[PDB]
């Protein structure tokens, strides 16, 4: 997250310096053309305007490359941590005999990882909602489906506690705490 | 390479320098596009054991990545074109202005030499033809690759062609104020005025 925040800052600076430089150069070109007819001055300014629009399209495009690269990496980290937390939960659930509090530890790490997947999904989606309504509209179906998969994955892991009903009551209140975020 | 083009003053080698900078940009973008495509595909490989929905979101990011890279390329390409067009237009306008001045000056000289006026009129009309031909040609280029962008600039293309035609006819009408000269080069004038039709 920090590495992305740092590249994001360098990108904004880079975009600012370039926008300022090009603007200053083209305006310098407009000054040298102050003695030219009104029509020649307009088409030059029109070129400057097209120049600005291409620069803004370039800037947004480079920002999108950063974001797509960032999102993919975060999703990889969230999916991998969840996998390892799930394995440790299964292994602790199959141990002989099963100690209810080593299982509680493993269940905590898994459920909280799912919450972290949940938190990142909602946060990024709300971010897109605030700045780009149509992009949010496009990802809307997939956002909901993923949140539903997280919920199913949760309940699915919890259903494994039914297969050991005794342990489930010895940590029922901690589980209820965990489930209340 | 390409960046140097933007800080190189227009001259007679502007067109060539632009053509090579245009080519270097297309190559650099393809090289960048290829490198990135390879990297993400390895990430698609490393995620092959994942559920079908999770690989979809990864592939979907790659698609969004390609779309961003293509927007970056076209954007950098348009910057090149806008810079080039301004440079060509300034050289064309300066050449027309100098030729029109020499034509006016030759027209008011005492006495007016009919072949000095002809010589000057040739440089002007041919400068006007170079502007006209450039306008049509760039338009055809945009038509060939981006029909929708061409349709939007068409109106300005037509107006620019109209101004050229107006400047032409007005400059030619000034020959009526010098009845002697106009008769001795009428046939040269008629040839000149039909050039590049």
């Amino acid at each position: 997250h920090a590495r992305f925040q740092k590249a994001k800052e360098q990108l904004e600076i880079r975009h600012r310096n370039r926008m300022d430089r090009v603007k200053k150069e083209w305006e310098e070109a407009e000054l040298q053309a102050k003695n030219l007819p009104k029509a020649e001055r307009q088409t030059l300014i029109q070129h400057f305007q097209a120049m600005v629009k291409a620069l803004e399209k370039e800037a947004a495009s480079e920002k999108q490359q950063l974001v797509e690269t960032h999102l993919a990496r975060v999703e990889a980290m969230l999916n991998d941590r969840r996998r390892m937390a799930l394995e440790n939960y299964l292994a602790a659930l199959q141990s002989d005999p099963p100690r209810p509090h080593r299982i509680l530890q493993a269940l905590r790490r898994y459920v909280r990882a799912e919450n972290k997947d949940r938190l990142h999904t909602i946060r990024h989606y709300q971010h897109v909602l605030a700045v780009d309504p149509e992009k949010a509209a496009q990802m809307k179906s997939q956002v909901m489906t993923h949140l539903h998969v997280i919920e199913e994955r949760r309940n699915q892991s919890l259903s494994l506690l039914y297969k050991v009903p005794y342990v489930a009551q010895e940590i029922q209140e901690e589980i209820d705490e965990l489930l209340q975020e």
